[PDB]
């Protein structure tokens, strides 16, 4: 029966991370802001939310916007998530030491929830106005879900495959476990993988508020977002894109990389029970989390933290301690970290993967932000109120999607 | 390391097959269809052509449309995709003898191009007429493009994982390859797996229109996809949906069922080349093939027959010819369905893999319509004129999309 801890599996580590997010640009500062508390909610300036008069008026916009690093033809030739994988991109192969690794063994997963859904709606104007010609030759690129994932493995010369998986909000995570799925199967030895997002705008705030599941603490943006709190009321956007890199044991020796951590194993399953609710048993949830652990080789005991999905929805928060139950992962110290980022849908399940990384990197989570009054169906050690401490050896990155996607990530300390 | 011949993986079984193309909602009618030479293709007699004078007037829409099948309340709340999705489904199951499967073992692959983009344009242009409130409550969950894949794991009752692979017109085929990966790792028994795609529109149209992609042969739509033939000028248009049902023969001898064929092994590559136009030396595209025959333990000298993606562009068949070349399989009889079923992008990876299927369930290759003049650049063994019978063991079907995505299945005689 293979698995990491018995050979059967070669050894993938983590060499490389990067993230955008409402705290910074930089992941090491977003993580020094978490680490100090920093909320990235703030109420929104944009001027749709008042030409609408949104019930939503909270979210985190990146601190530094995209398209201030995109030149005039980037704007013209990609749409908003091919541009964020772009930037991305280059951020996370530059912090790696801009290895030259052999194309043919070098892959990339990225996840979207959507894609470059804005040149849809751009090109139906543009048509409806003045015709079929005035549809641009590059929609098609622009707006297929794959194209940002496509823009990375061009721009870095990726050659042993390039896939989106698409499962709305684990998308992220769900891309990193089928990067991990492609070398532990031979075909790649590094792999780019995680998610991107578009930006807060007032048709998906309007769409997500018609299923009554956004928080509308509007005068109080850092405290709106309360996962596994009692007092919870839906979740909050928050902007962010994520990447890591990640490569087998041997290939990072071979070129002198330092891991950040280990990349054991990974779960996929699904609920099949309603398409934009959690089974409230959690059992299937669980079981993603129980698989990761199977093919890591672990026990839920050896399991030291988990890096919740914890949407702050009343039922979300509820379905998964529940699934954390189910793994026999309770006992774990708990981090929420949409409490303080906030949800950013495809990319959200990447970037916290890259804050479970950092997690067992440094020896420390951050506190779960708002976290006030517990709620007795959440019977979890969510770290609150400071930081915590601890040599954490292995911990798991949850992550969950509208069609019943349950993706569970098991890393280990390097 | 591991084969389908050497045992180390499990062999895999094809059970059962539904499709619905421009020549019947039947595929033993397709089937018997494309043995007589019949093509699906005609002049389209939309409104839309003539509102926008379209330079493209041609295409085969499903001889049976999927909403003559749909309730008023289903048109109201799933997308195009999604409904789709739910008739396959139902209809794959029935043909299977509705076998009671274990949940917790039972996976659902389906790829698409886009996903639920009509509901996209409709909520916006809702929103722009009355506000953000006259959004769908049920908008997120019909655009999101896991949406179909999500309404047959719901249908079905898939607990293994539901997974939506994004690669553009390989989309389909890639859903295959995933789900043969999802059950050799040991995450499923069985799985339902292909792909779906919305109809032909004129926004559609306009796009893929202005890449200078198509054929605008409308004097004589039968004649104008013509796939390595020396004047060929473009694709066409041509819906599709097609899924199968795939198990291990253990699985499938337990419950009875009589396998269609064997599915030996997958290969997906990229080609970091350039976002919409092929490799012009086929080079990781045949390492697609070479990879799909590593993992079944064939030799390119065992392969019998080539399912060619086919286009009919210029650039496409090119580069399609030298892949076949680069990984030893230009000896095989090649047959190029997009000839008669013209291009169903995301689904049509899945359609042709169905018709793989039946190729070596039946001993026999339709040919190849419109394959007149030979193309010196091409040099295959092109199947024309009439249908070729022969005892076929071993065929590769492949698919490639834009974004530099190659695919290749190999499939066996059972
Ligand atoms: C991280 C939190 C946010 C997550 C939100 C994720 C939602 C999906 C992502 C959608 C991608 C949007 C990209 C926006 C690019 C941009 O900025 O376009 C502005 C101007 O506005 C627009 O064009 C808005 C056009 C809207 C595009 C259609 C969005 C449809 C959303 C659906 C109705 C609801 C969400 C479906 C989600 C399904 C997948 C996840 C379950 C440039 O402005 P200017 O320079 O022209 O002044
Ligand atoms: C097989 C060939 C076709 C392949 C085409 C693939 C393209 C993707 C298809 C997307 C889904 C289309 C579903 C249409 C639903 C339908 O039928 O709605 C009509 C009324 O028109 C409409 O609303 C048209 C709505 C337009 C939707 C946006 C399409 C945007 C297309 C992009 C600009 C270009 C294509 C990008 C593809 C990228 C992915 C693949 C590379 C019935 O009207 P009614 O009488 O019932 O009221
Ligand atoms: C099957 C439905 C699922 C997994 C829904 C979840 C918990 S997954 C997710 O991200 C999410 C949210 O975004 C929401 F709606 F805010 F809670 C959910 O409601
Ligand atoms: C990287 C670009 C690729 C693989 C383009 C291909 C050959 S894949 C595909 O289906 C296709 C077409 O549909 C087209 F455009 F008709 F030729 C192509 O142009
Ligand atoms: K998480
Ligand atoms: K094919």
């Amino acid at each position: 029966q293979p698995s990491t801890a018995n050979g059967g599996f070669p050894s993938v580590v983590v060499t490389a991370v990067t993230a955008t997010t409402s705290i910074s640009p930089d992941i090491e500062s977003t993580w020094k802001g978490l680490l100090a508390g920093e909320s990235g909610i703030h109420a929104l300036e944009d001027e749709f939310v008042t030409k609408w008069d949104l019930a939503v008026k909270i979210g985190g916009h990146l601190k530094d916007p995209v398209d201030s690093h995109m030149g005039r033809l980037d704007m013209r030739r990609m749409s908003y998530v091919q541009r964020m994988g772009k930037l991305l991109g280059g951020q996370l192969w530059e912090s790696a030491g801009s290895p030259e690794v052999d194309p043919d063994r070098f892959a990339v997963v990225v996840g979207t929830g959507l894609g470059g859904a804005e040149r849809i709606v751009e090109s139906y104007d543009l048509m409806n106005a003045g015709g079929p010609r005035k549809v641009s030759p590059l929609a098609v690129q622009m707006i297929m879900p794959n194209g940002a994932a496509a823009v990375i493995g061009l721009q870095l010369g990726a050659r042993a495959g390039v896939m989106t998986p698409v499962s709305a909000q684990s998308s992220g995570s769900e891309a990193i476990a089928h990067a991990w799925r492609q070398i532990v199967m031979g075909d790649a030895d590094v792999a780019v993988c995680g998610g991107v997002e578009g930006p807060i705008e007032a048709l998906p705030i309007a769409a997500f508020s018609m299923m009554r599941a956004m928080s509308t603490r509007n005068d109080e943006p850092e405290r709106a977002s309360r996962p596994f709190d009692k007092d919870r009321d839906g979740f909050v956007f928050g902007e962010a894109g994520a990447l890591m890199l990640i490569e087998t044991e041997e290939h990072a020796k071979a070129r002198g990389a330092k891991p950040l951590a280990r990349l054991l194993g990974a779960g996929i399953t699904s609920d099949a029970f309603h398409m934009v609710a959690p089974a409230a048993d959690g059992v299937r949830a669980g079981r993603a989390m129980t698989r990761s652990l199977e093919l890591a080789g672990l026990s839920p005991a050896d399991i030291d933290h988990v890096n919740a999905h914890g949407t702050a929805t009343p039922i979300g928060d509820a379905a998964e301690a529940n699934a954390i139950r189910v793994a026999g992962c309770d006992q774990a110290a708990v981090y929420a970290p949409k409490s303080a980022l906030g949800h950013s849908i495809g990319a959200v399940g990447a970037l916290e993967s890259v804050l479970t990384v950092l997690t067992l990197r440094d020896g420390v989570i951050p506190p779960t932000l708002n976290y006030e009054t517990p709620d007795p169906e959440i019977d979890l050690d969510v770290v609150a109120g400071e930081p915590r401490y601890g040599d954490y050896r292995y911990a798991v990155n949850n992550s969950f999607g509208f069609g019943g996607h349950n993706v569970a990530l098991a890393f280990g300390r390097y």
